[PDB]
This record gives structure tokens, C-alpha cells and sequence, in this order.
């Protein structure tokens, strides 16, 4: 069985609980994760973005397959959602889709929970161990049947026209740690 994902406190990461996913670097490399709009006067939709400093918002993973002990493990497809209140017309769940004013594939909101058919597989991400102490990365390669349209790849950050930090799929990858919210 894939080694378990661990929070900064060395305790296992679980489904159903709030975490902050924060840059694994201290005193640098940005803060944790939030959402944000086009930067165009346009308010919506929201894309997942890294806060330059603060821990950002609480995040909840949820299993694609029932997990007995409820522990998040390496390289397993899972859903991510922010636990928060948003003003847009979409769910808080993460997915990969195109985003306005951003070239490529952006991690945005409006994702699906569970697997049913292809579309749902855009909301499946895997976490995998990374280089730095306590670090993990988000990798996208759903293990469920999907179309060829979205390339398997790592998530990193991108500074777009407005100097905002988007999440996108790209060769390189960002290294985060998980911190229990409470
Ligand atoms: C999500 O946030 C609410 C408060 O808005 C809180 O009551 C709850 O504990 C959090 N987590 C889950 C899993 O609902």
C-alpha cells in the first residue's frame, strides 16, 4: 500500500478534514491556496491561486474510492475542494479546464465530486512526495477513463498578465505541505 500523506506535524492526512496546502518554503515561495477571478473587471469564474503570504483557505480532500481508515495516500486519485463561501455560479471543487486570459490548462473551480464518465475525471488529482522536507506535489493523470484532451502533468504556479499566481499543469511542479486547520 502507498505510503500515507503526512501533515507538517507528522500525523497522516485524512479525507473529510480541513487542511491548508502551503508553500513548503518558509520566509519565501508564497503562502497557501485560495481562489480568484480573471483580474478583468469580470468577477467570475474563479481559478485556484496561491496567496503570496497567508496560509489561504481550508481545503478538503475526498476519496474517489471508499478508504477504510480514511487516510489519504500517495498517487491515489482524489477530489479537492475549498471549504468556503464563494459568490460565483460554480462549486468550490477543483478541476482542470481552460481559464480566461490564461494560456494552457488552469486549475479552476467548478469541479465534480466522484467519478462518473470522463468529465468527472478532470476533478481527480494525485498527490506525490516531493524533494523538500514534508513536501508533496499535485500531479494530474486520472486513473479513470477520460478523453485525450487534457495532458497528464504536474501543477506549478504561473504569473499571468496581472501578476497573479495561477495554478496550471506544466512540466515543473510546486511543492506544498499540509497543515491541519485546527
Ligand atoms: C468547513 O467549514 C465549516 C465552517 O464554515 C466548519 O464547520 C467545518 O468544520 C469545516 N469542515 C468540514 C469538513 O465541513
Amino acid at each position: 500500500a502507498p505510503k500515507p500523506i503526512v501533515d507538517i506535524d507528522g500525523k497522516p492526512v485524512l479525507y473529510g478534514v480541513d487542511y491548508f496546502v502551503v508553500s513548503a518554503i518558509w520566509g519565501a515561495g508564497g503562502g497557501g491556496l485560495t481562489v480568484y477571478g480573471p483580474g478583468n473587471k469580470k468577477k467570475c469564474p474563479l481559478s485556484v491561486v496561491q496567496d503570496p503570504f497567508d496560509n489561504g483557505e481550508p481545503i478538503i480532500f475526498s476519496a474517489i474510492k471508499n478508504v477504510k481508515d480514511n487516510i489519504v495516500r500517495e498517487s491515489v486519485d482524489l477530489n479537492v475542494k475549498f471549504n468556503i463561501t464563494i459568490n460565483c455560479n460554480e462549486t468550490t471543487a477543483w478541476k482542470v479546464d481552460r481559464f480566461p486570459g490564461v494560456i494552457g490548462w488552469t486549475v479552476t473551480l467548478g469541479g465534480e465530486k466522484g467519478y462518473h464518465g470522463f468529465e468527472s475525471t478532470h476533478s481527480m488529482f494525485k498527490i506525490k512526495k516531493a524533494g523538500l522536507p514534508f513536501s508533496y506535489k499535485f500531479h494530474f493523470c486520472p486513473s479513470y477513463p477520460r478523453t485525450r484532451l487534457i495532458p497528464c502533468n504536474n501543477v506549478d504556479i504561473f504569473f499571468d498578465k496581472y501578476r497573479i499566481r495561477r495554478l496550471i499543469l506544466t512540466n515543473d511542479a510546486k511543492e506544498f505541505v499540509f497543515i491541519k486547520t485546527n
